[PDB]
Order: C-alpha cells, then sequence, then structure tokens
C-alpha cells in the first residue's frame, strides 16, 4: 500500500544477501531505463516497476570469487567471474522466495548478439555511476570510429563492474525518487582523456583512475583480468580441488 517502506525492506534484503560479498545495490524505476532507449531494448514491464542495479566493488574478487573457486566446479566456455556472479544473483531469489523476480546479468546476450540489458544505462538511471558517452564531448576528436561509453563510480572510479539488474514484477513504485548520478568527471579535457583511455588504452588500466579511487583492484585481481579468458578458465580449472 505504502511503497516507501517496501522499497527499503526489499533493498535491505538484497543488500544483506549481496553486500557481504562485495556488491552494491541501487533501486530504479523501469520507466527511467526504457525512457532513454529504442524499443528493441525495452523491458516489457510496467514503467513504475521496481528494479535494482547490482555492481561489484574491488572487494568482490576476494570476498566472492576466491571462496567460490573452493566450492563450485567450473563449467566450460563461461568466465569464472560470470559463474560466480550467476551464483550470487541466484542467492537473491533464495532471499525473496515469495516474490516473482527476474534477473538479467551483464554477460547475457541474445541470439541476435544484442546484450539483454544495457548495464551502463541502468547504472546511470539508478544513480550508481555516471555513464560518459561520446555525445558528452561536443565536436569530439574521433570522427567515424565507434567510440564506446564508460561509467565512472564516484568512490571507485572505474575500479568496479556492473553485474546485473533484479526486476520485481508486480512491485510498482511510481513515486520512487530519482537520484541523479554524480557528474564526477565534469570537464571536457577529462572526458576526452577518459574516453580515449577506455577505447584505445584500456589494457593499461589508467582510465579507471579518472577519479581518485578509495580502493583499486588488487594486483592479484589485475593479474586475473589481464589474463585472456580462455587461459584463466583453463588455469583455474586445472588447480581446482
Ligand atoms: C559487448 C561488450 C560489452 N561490454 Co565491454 C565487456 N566485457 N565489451 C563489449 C565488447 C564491445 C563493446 C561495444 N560493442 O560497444 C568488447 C569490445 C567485447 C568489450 C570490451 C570491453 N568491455 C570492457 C568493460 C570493462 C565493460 N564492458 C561493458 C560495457 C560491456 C557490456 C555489458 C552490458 N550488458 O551492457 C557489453 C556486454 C555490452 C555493451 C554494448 O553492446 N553496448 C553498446 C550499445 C548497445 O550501447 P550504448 O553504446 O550504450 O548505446 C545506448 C545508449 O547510448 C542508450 N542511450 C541513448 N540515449 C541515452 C541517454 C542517456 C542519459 C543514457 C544513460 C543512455 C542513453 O541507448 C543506446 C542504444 O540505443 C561493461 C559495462 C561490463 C561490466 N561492467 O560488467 C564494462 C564497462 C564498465 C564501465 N565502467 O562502464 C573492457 C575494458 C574489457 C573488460 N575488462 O571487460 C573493454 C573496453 C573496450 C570497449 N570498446 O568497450
Amino acid at each position: 500500500e505504502f511503497m516507501e517502506p517496501k522499497v527499503a525492506e526489499l533493498k535491505q534484503k538484497i543488500e544483506d544477501t549481496l553486500c557481504p560479498f562485495g556488491f552494491e545495490v541501487y533501486p530504479f524505476q523501469v520507466a527511467w531505463y526504457n525512457e532513454l532507449l529504442p524499443p528493441a531494448f525495452h523491458l516489457p514491464l510496467p514503467g513504475p516497476t521496481l528494479a535494482f542495479l547490482v555492481l561489484s566493488t574491488p572487494a568482490m574478487f576476494d570476498r566472492a570469487l576466491k571462496p567460490f573457486l573452493q566450492s563450485c566446479h567450473l563449467r566450460m566456455l563461461t568466465d569464472p567471474v560470470d559463474q560466480c556472479v550467476a551464483y550470487h544473483l541466484g542467492r537473491v531469489r533464495e532471499s525473496l522466495p515469495e516474490l516473482q523476480i527476474e534477473i538479467i546479468a551483464d554477460y547475457e546476450v541474445h541470439p541476435n548478439r544484442r546484450p539483454k540489458i544495457l548495464a551502463q544505462t541502468a547504472a546511470h538511471v539508478a544513480g550508481a555511476a555516471y555513464y560518459y558517452q561520446r555525445q558528452d564531448v561536443e565536436a569530439d576528436p574521433w570522427g567515424n570510429q565507434r567510440i564506446s561509453g564508460v561509467c565512472i563510480h564516484p568512490r571507485f572510479g572505474g575500479w568496479f563492474a556492473i553485474r546485473g539488474v533484479v526486476l520485481l514484477p508486480g512491485i510498482e513504485v511510481p513515486d520512487l525518487p530519482p537520484r541523479k548520478p554524480h557528474d564526477c568527471v565534469p570537464t571536457r579535457a577529462d572526458r576526452i582523456a577518459l574516453l580515449e583511455g577506455f577505447n584505445f588504452h584500456w589494457r593499461d588500466w589508467t582510465y579507471r583512475d579518472a577519479v581518485t579511487p578509495q580502493e583499486r583492484y588488487s594486483e592479484e585481481q589485475k593479474a586475473y583480468f589481464s589474463t585472456p579468458p580462455a587461459q584463466r578458465l583453463a588455469l583455474l580449472g586445472l588447480a581446482q580441488p
């Protein structure tokens, strides 16, 4: 009846399940996501439907991936981190058994090769990380190249990843208050440098420092993500109990 207490209760339940393992949780309305998108990407839910954007902080690697590797057998052709994230998104269901919930991870792609969710658009409208796009630089320098956008977290910079959306059909919060993402890379020259670093130099990691981060990925975590996905899956499978 009154949704404000309901949103807080649901958020707290999801945070209790996910925050100990290195995730953060942000509510948004489905309408805010659909509003920005062409119909191919629309979530076919009523606009006031409550959703949650899930991202991983640097701590996810130690708090979730490492214990996961000790307890679960790795499947082929799926990155270990994606298997870990699928496991933890699955725990959200166990934590709300009396609700119909729908979960779409960042790694999910349609047979037509479109991603099932636009993770960066969800992160922006959930107020979690400003999504910096080519059109945020007027008269940008890149011409007729594809230039991908990039989200920057106000606490972690680019040292984070977007992991999924949790949708709660039937739970409608038309008055959920919009929380705008922090424009933490405001200047033109910094926006150009960020987009250049992400698009053409992302293997040197430096785009993630576009704001000073409270924490970075550990050198061990950086070793993992620096390793080609085929090799890291082969090596972790080799060493598993
Ligand atoms: C496919 C994909 C994806 N990738 Co890559 C990965 N892995 N990626 C790739 C590949 C191609 C990317 C591409 N084609 O653009 C490749 C090339 C495989 C790749 C590579 C990388 N990726 C990388 C990363 C980190 C990420 N990738 C994701 C973007 C990550 C995605 C995860 C996900 N599920 O979203 C991902 C699965 C889908 C991205 C996509 O297709 N978007 C392109 C297009 C469809 O979206 P768009 O450009 O934003 O356009 C929409 C918006 O503009 C929106 N819109 C319109 N008006 C507005 C107004 C506003 C205000 C807003 C907010 C939106 C809009 O509408 C448009 C659609 O019509 C990421 C969000 C995944 C994650 N966090 O788990 C993450 C970025 C995180 C961040 N800080 O933003 C890499 C560094 C490698 C890595 N470590 O994984 C590297 C970076 C180079 C690069 N060029 O991106």
